[PDB]
């Protein structure tokens, strides 16, 4: 589970940076991309805190904060996907992003039900 979170953390950073290449496709998508990148950056910081402290030692309040954050990001990622539907490449990144965010959710879902 811990090793799985390290790999998902790597995904968060990768796809957050990959979203920066979608800039310039449309002015309507700009603010959606930026907000998503900044929220993902905050979530990565939170997952960094979780790993360094220890997943077995995480309090319920922390897990609730993390679950709240990832679900909001997942909703916003879905909205980005819907708006996108260069364009094809953006959809591929958005698709892989969604999958990675779901993996992050499943880690936290498992920790919360432990």
């Amino acid at each position: 589970l811990d090793a799985a979170l390290y790999e998902i953390y790597d995904g968060l950073i990768l796809y957050q940076q990959r979203l920066k290449s979608l800039e310039g496709i449309s002015p309507e998508l700009g603010p959606a991309l930026d907000a998503l990148r900044y929220d993902m950056a905050d979530f990565a910081i939170l997952m960094a805190q979780a790993m360094e402290e220890g997943l077995d030692s995480l309090p319920q309040s922390f897990l609730r904060k993390a679950l709240e954050m990832i679900r909001k990001i997942q909703a916003d990622a879905a909205a980005l996907r819907e708006k996108l539907a260069r364009a094809a490449a953006a959809q591929s990144i958005a698709r892989k992003l969604e999958e990675m965010l779901e993996k992050a959710y499943q880690i936290l879902r498992h920790l919360a039900a432990a």
